[PDB]
RNA sequence: GGAAAUUAGGUGCGCUUGGCGUUUUAGAGCUAGAAAUAGCAAGUUAAAAUAAGGCUAGUCCGUUAUCAACUUGAAAAAGUG
DNA sequence: CAATCTCAGCCAAGCGCACCTAATTTCC
DNA sequence: TGAGATTG
């Protein structure tokens, strides 16, 4: 008889075996190998430790990058093949010189000057074209016949770096405002604007923030204000999106953005509300935006050149040359003794480090700004710097804004210019344009041919896919359909039927009727509330749901029960405020087709379901139009144009065959039929498919993975999923240890940034239109502080008082929990606010008082509309106006502190339960031999603090094993004391439930001071009430737990793992004469070309062999640890001997090769242990088993901040000698197994320095000292403010004669190999 | 313990794309001096690589998951205290 | 040799599906 | 946190 306790974490699985007396057993286990030791005694408690499991995301991002480098290469190969025959007539080695440009001259097969193959022509090219954009601009505008090699380089540069695809359609640069002003002055003939003299080009295209440009433009318009209509429109032409609610005295918020796909719909929404006479105002705003859309990237007049992008880069180049000549002359004239640092020293962030060194543009500006401010004549240079427009390069981080249409424009222009002289450029013009513009649809995927586990594409024809034959060779329709269909759910009720689109008309009829059919109404005179009949439900649908997008309860009472039913008063149940379901698609299609009778005709049901299916399945508007033209004769061509733009996303939970297909046999009605009319029963969906008097249930019944696959497919972090599979393996081994007998119980407990924070605040403050970010700038790293993070999430205001907060007074403010943390265990931003004083929340019993909600609800709404607070947060802030926290609400919160509700933890329980319990009884009911109990961490956590079983994580890893043990003790004792709780904890009025769950753990204590201020007494022996079984002896059982937590022998096992992943560090270092760098390609010798550093060792191998020594190459026997790198692993494993001989080894003892992955364990002298960090470095392999009296002392001494704390404080004073006893424990342990006397001396020296410090502070910093003794990799630590650096063990020689220890997953089964016998 | 709907927030898997960086080479450095050097001039660009590579040869695949030892088995697996 | 210093690929866009948690209505 | 280089 025994039970198993388990603690499942992200990097550990604790485990323990207990008997019915809560003792941990011990056994003699056989010891295999070749050593003196035949057996060993081990306690049945320990913890498996492992490195974190990783998601597949990084692997995915690298797989994408590989495909894009491959495809970018093919774009160039496509272009070169087109140029191939004609280039062979101009220069038969031009493409060869390009391919070998990387090679040193000695390795080159052709002349070293790539473009022209001789130095005079090469020098002359760069003289005439200092940048490629000079050549691109020349080839666009000039009419001369150009060298075919220069044509290629210009086109290749555009194709290789082609710009983004975020803008759909065609772009044609062309650089109006006087017309829009004249337009507004017509639509508002009584209130005209005068824009005479307003330089609209300079004000709006200026570099500053758009909020400032808006102010600059409005400053030139007297009588107009920024939040006026015209002021709000200026943002629409600029690219922002303001709200026009107050401009038109609207009731609902309405915004507009030109770049969004819903602009024409939101404009139709606004124009249908304000009057079509305003169409010309948004029309002139859209006409102005076309000419000023590329003003950020096209800083050049478009009438002077057809290559404004390359012209803009030449502008960067020219201003760079002018300003560099200026800067040099200034420094030479004023600060001559700083010229060498600025323009020669690459190590400094001056111009030299900017051009030749590793200084970025941002680092160069920071270095040079104080130099400019100190000197005279740097007026314009300072302005360019603060505009981030000084001495700019052309290839820069901000070129991501360039759309591919801009590069396409110059590409097309060069082709038009030069096709007049080269016939092949005319015949391949559209082919070349296709190379630049073609983009593999994301709904097609990799263009594979049966060897990619990621691909789904199918081909119309079996031939190579090119950018020019893609539409003909690839079946886009079937591929796009497969893309979705391989991922969408099937109806769990009819597993062979696909679910409907979420926006299907039938699906929304189902949702509306399912909700409607359970509404009840009662009026004065009715005996009881009545359901709605079929005629009443149809009347409500036709009258309300088919005329309003949403249906409120007020509309139901006034527009149906009053007008139709002639009820003055009526009470409604089954719906609150408004109906949740609605016929959204019905009103979408009504506005598009403008034919209500068509929508209401049931004959058109199949057509409308296929239309919405097409709109949901496909995203490409042209594929949608293609799939819709079977119905083109049904609609006006203008309607079809709007129909193809109406796209939907998302799928429902049920199939069409379920909701309106299968029929009840006796009635002949489908499920939707019953929802529309079901006599006076009004059975809903759940009732219909569970009713034995209908045939839906039986038809759904007649329609109805390995362990690793099952766990892998679970939802949750792949980190926690690693511990789940390891937990199952730990349990399997423990059962085998206990003679294949299964346990009585298994108690499981499962443990519970700066980039996104800056984004939520930037997006939120922009939504509010606040200038808090300009008044108080921040960095993404500063928002890690929770008080400063709350300051910006609240726009610098108090959440409980309508007042500004002081950003320099955050230390005096309070961080209060919305729902008091005494009820719920939420310390996240969603349950915290920043207030001046927490007392202003109201009372501490409940949610913030009603008075606070009445004052701050509107302010909270603006934060909710800016995503600065979540809906769950807003609902918790405002819960007082809905009764606050009810007595039931308090009982649920305290219950959820005990009963684990996470789905992932239930899956672990289910997994263990279905593996332990496999038999069935006479009634074919499962026989639950093993009870799987789930506990929350707070249960054992409180048990530790209540009975002085304290935990200090930094001391060692034993706390994982102790946690699992206490889980088993508390779990079994709880189920023994209260067997009724098995429904809550075993897999398989309101005040009373609150008081019950509040005192569920009281049976452990002897004296209990409850909340009501009373003292209860319980006997030393707690028993179950029904049986006579004793469950807890408050004398001997606590002592048994104390003996367990003090046992020094705990099986801590670091899981040995082969290392996988990248071959090495990714940096390409410069060439060096070392043999440490790794070639980037087969023939790229790092002595000439540089290469990679630091290869990752996959595992090490023990090699007993001979190696040649000296010029004579005489053979000498060696025993060595050889690191097999990740890149080498496949070759080594394919033939180990040939691999080792290629490394220089001879006469390898083949059967003595031992594979030694990372963390392989070795024992040396005096119990000292080491783990392999690699082939050349070791990790610490021992655990410091600090006695329990010292662990409890450190906990109480470090946590100085009931009145019984005096008794705890007193115990600290009487045992102040424990501080020196702990230092001696650390010293003796370190002198035995750590062997870092330099650091240890600095430890003892730092400890003697701070013996005058308060005892709490000394106890806090002693906890840091255990970093020296911790298991695993050495790490730096500090004692008070003395930093002690790590001592690495960068030699593996000593383990070659030590004892190698192979451990099973629990560490109970050992094989020990004495390596000194090898050699 | 489940189901649908509504509202909101998270996570996973997969696909298609943009911009940098880095590396080697190309962009004639000049003058004085035997040289060491010194005084100047110059700098913004490009090519190519971006896991070595692989066979299945695709505009495909190559960094996740999973792994003590021993025995029998190539392998898969099973077994051993 | 040791003690000590030094270094580590990054930023961005769009799209699809499937899960999970947490409050609400209605049900099994 | 392994490992390359520099300093002692
Ligand atoms: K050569
Ligand atoms: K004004
Ligand atoms: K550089
Ligand atoms: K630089
Ligand atoms: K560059
Ligand atoms: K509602
Ligand atoms: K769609
Ligand atoms: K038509
Ligand atoms: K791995
Ligand atoms: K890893
Ligand atoms: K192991
Ligand atoms: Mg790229
Ligand atoms: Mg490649
Ligand atoms: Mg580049």
């Amino acid at each position: 008889k025994y039970s198993i306790g388990l603690a499942i974490g992200t990097n550990s699985v604790g485990w323990a075996v207990i008997t019915d007396e809560y003792k941990v057993p011990s056994k003699k286990f056989k010891v295999l190998g070749n050593t003196d030791r035949h057996s060993i005694k081990k306690n049945l408690i320990g913890a498996l430790l492992f490195d974190s499991g990783e998601t597949a995301e990084a692997t995915r991002l690298k797989r994408t990058a590989r495909r894009r480098y491959t495809r970018r290469k093919n774009r160039i190969l496509y272009l070169q093949e087109i140029f191939s025959n004609e280039m062979a007539k101009v220069d038969d080695s031009f493409f060869h010189r390009l391919e070998e440009s990387f090679l040193v001259e000695e390795d080159k097969k052709h002349e070293r000057h790539p473009i022209f193959g001789n130095i005079v022509d090469e020098v002359a090219y760069h003289e005439k074209y200092p940048t490629i954009y000079h050549l691109r601009k020349k080839l666009v505008d000039s009419t001369d016949k150009a060298d075919l090699r220069l044509i290629y380089l210009a086109l290749a540069h555009m194709i290789k770096f082609r710009g983004h695809f975020l803008i759909e359609g065609d772009l044609n640069p062309d650089n109006l405002f006087i017309q829009l002003v004249q337009t507004y002055n017509q639509l508002f003939e009584e209130n005209p604007i005068n824009a005479s003299g307003v330089d609209a080009k300079a004000i709006l295209s200026a570099r500053l923030s758009k909020s400032r440009r808006l102010e600059n433009l409005i400053a030139q318009l007297p009588g107009e204000k920024k939040n006026g209509l015209f002021g709000n429109l200026i943002a629409l032409s600029l690219g922002l999106t303001p709200n026009f609610k107050s401009n038109f005295d609207l009731a609902e918020d309405a915004k507009l953005q030109l770049s969004k796909d819903t602009y024409d719909d939101d404009l139709d929404n606004l124009l249908a509300q304000i009057g079509d006479q305003y169409a010309d105002l948004f029309l002139a705003a859209k006409n102005l935006s076309d000419a000023i859309l590329l003003s950020d990237i096209l800083r050049v007049n478009t009438e002077i050149t057809k290559a404004p992008l390359s012209a803009s880069m030449i502008k960067r180049y020219d201003e760079h040359h002018q300003d560099l000549t200026l800067l040099k002359a200034l420094v030479r004239q004023q600060l001559p003794e700083k010229y060498k640092e600025i323009f020669f020293d690459q190590s400094k962030n001056g111009y030299a480090g900017y051009i030749d060194g590793g200084a970025s543009q941002e680092e160069f500006y920071k270095f040079i700004k104080p130099i400019l401010e100190k000197m005279d004549g740097t007026e314009e240079l300072l302005v360019k710097l603060n505009r981030e427009d000084l001495l700019r390069k052309q290839r820069t981080f901000d070129n991501g804004s360039i759309p591919h249409q801009i590069h396409l424009g110059e590409l097309h222009a060069i082709l038009r210019r030069q096709e007049d002289f080269y016939p092949f450029l005319k015949d391949n013009r559209e082919k070349i344009e296709k190379i630049l513009t073609f983009r593999i649809p994301y709904y097609v995927g990799p263009l594979a041919r049966g060897n990619s586990r990621f691909a789904w594409m199918t081909r119309k024809s079996e031939e190579t896919i090119t950018p020019w034959n893609f539409e003909e060779v690839v079946d886009k329709g079937a591929s796009a359909q497969s893309f979705i269909e391989r991922m969408t759910n099937f109806d769990k009720n009819l597993p062979n039927e696909k679910v409907l689109p979420k926006h299907s008309l039938l699906y929304e009829y189902f949702t509306v009727y399912n909700e409607l059919t359970k509404v009840k109404y009662v009026t004065e005179g009715m005996r009881k509330p009545a359901f709605l009949s079929g005629e009443q439900k149809k009347a409500i649908v036709d009258l309300l749901f088919k005329t309003n997008r949403k249906v409120t309860v007020k509309q139901l009472k006034e527009d149906y029960f009053k007008k139709i039913e002639e009820f003055d008063s009526v009470e409604i149940s089954g719906v609150e405020d408004r109906f949740n379901a609605s016929l959204g698609t019905y009103h979408d299609l009504l506005k598009i087709i403008k034919d209500k009778d068509f929508l209401d005709n049931e004959e058109n049901e199949d057509i409308l379901e296929d239309i919405v299916l097409t709109l949901t399945l496909f995203e490409d508007r042209e594929m949608i139009e293609e799939r819709l033209k079977t119905y083109a004769h049904l609609f006006d061509d203008k309607v079809m144009k709007q129909l193809k733009r109406r796209r939907y996303t998302g799928w429902g939970r049920l199939s069409r065959k379920l909701i309106n297909g299968i029929r009840d046999k006796q009635s002949g009605k489908t499920i939707l039929d019953f929802l529309k009319s079901d006599g006076f029963a009004n059975r809903n969906f759940m009732q219909l498919i569970h009713d034995d008097s209908l045939t839906f249930k039986e038809d759904i019944q007649k329609a109805q993975d390995s362990l690793h696959e099952h766990i892998a497919n679970l939802a949750g972090s792949p980190a926690i999923k690693k511990g789940i599979l390891q937990t199952v393996k730990v349990v399997d081994e423990l059962v085998k240890v206990m003679g294949r007998h299964k346990p009585e119980n298994i108690v499981i407990e499962m443990a519970r940034n700066s980039r996104e924070r800056m984004k939520r605040i930037e997006e939120g403050i922009k939504e509010l239109g606040s200038q808090i970010l300009k008044e108080h700038p921040v960095e993404n790293t500063q928002l890690q502080n929770e008080k400063l993070y709350l300051y910006y999430l609240q726009n610098g205001r108090d959440m409980y008082v309508d007042q500004e907060l002081d950003i320099n007074r955050l230390s005096d403010y309070d961080v209060d929990a919305i729902v008091p943390q005494s009820f719920l265990k939420d310390d996240s931003i969603d349950n915290k606010v920043l207030t001046r004083s927490d007392k202003n929340r109201g009372k501490s019993d409940n949610v913030p008082s009603e008075e606070v909600v009445k004052k701050m609800k509107n302010y909270w709404r603006q934060l909710l509309n800016a995503k600065l607070i979540t809906q769950r947060k807003f609902d918790n802030l405002t819960k007082a106006e809905r009764g606050g926290l009810s007595e039931l609400d308090k009982a649920g919160f305290i219950k959820r502190q005990l009963v684990e509700t996470r789905q992932i933890t239930k899956h672990v329980a289910q997994i263990l339960d279905s593996r332990m319990n496999t038999k069935y009884d006479e009634n074919d009911k499962l026989i639950r031999e093993v009870k799987v109990i789930t506990l929350k961490s707070k249960l054992v956590s409180d048990f530790r603090k209540d009975f002085q079983f304290y935990k200090v994580r930094e001391i060692n890893n034993y706390h994982h094993a102790h946690d699992a043990y206490l889980n088993a003790v508390v779990g079994t004792a709880l189920i023994k004391k209260y067997p009724k709780l098995e429904s809550e904890f075993v897999y398989g009025k309101a005040t009373a439930k609150y008081f019950f769950y509040s005192n569920i753990m009281n049976f452990f204590k002897t004296e209990i001071t409850l909340a009501n201020g009373e003292i209860r007494k319980r006997p030393l022996i707690e028993t179950n009430g029904e049986t006579g079984e004793i469950v807890w002896d408050k004398g001997r059982d606590f002592a048994t737990v104390r003996k367990v937590l003090s046992m020094p022998q705990v099986n801590i096992v670091k899981k040995t793992e082969v290392q996988t992943g990248g071959f090495s560090k990714e940096s390409i270092l410069p060439k060096r004469n070392s043999d440490k760098l790794i070639a980037r390609k087969k023939d790229w010798d790092p002595k000439k070309y540089g290469g990679f550093e630091s290869p990752t060792v996959a595992y090490s191998v023990l090699v007993v062999a001979k190696v040649e020594k000296g010029k004579s190459k005489k053979l000498k026997s060696v025993k060595e640890l050889l690191g097999i790198t990740i890149m080498e692993r496949s070759s080594f494993e394919k033939n180990p001997i040939d691999f080792l001989e290629a490394k220089g080894y001879k006469e390898v003892k083949k059967d003595l090769i031992i594979k030694l992955p990372k963390y392989s364990l070795f024992e040396l002298e005096n119990g000292r242990k080491r783990m392999l960090a690699s082939a050349g470095e070791l990790q610490k392999g021992n655990e410091l088993a600090l006695p329990s009296k010292y662990v409890n002392f450190l906990y109480l001494a470090s946590h100085y901040e009931p009145e019984d704390n005096e008794q705890k404080q007193l115990f600290v004073e009487q045992h102040k000698h424990y501080l020196d006893e702990i230092i001696e424990q650390i010293s003796e342990f370190s002198k035995r197994v750590i062997l870092a006397d330099a650091n240890l001396d600095k430890v003892l020296s730092a400890y003697n320095k701070h013996r005058d410090k308060p005892i709490r502070e000394q106890a806090e910093n002693i906890i840091h000292l255990f970093t020296l003794t911790n298991l695993g990799a050495p790490a730096a630590f500090k004692y008070f403010d003395t930093t002690i650096d790590r001592k690495q063990y960068r030699s593996t020689k000593e383990v070659l004669d030590a004892t190698l220890i192979h451990q099973s997953i629990t560490g109970l089964y050992e094989t020990r190999i004495d390596l000194s016998q090898l050699g």
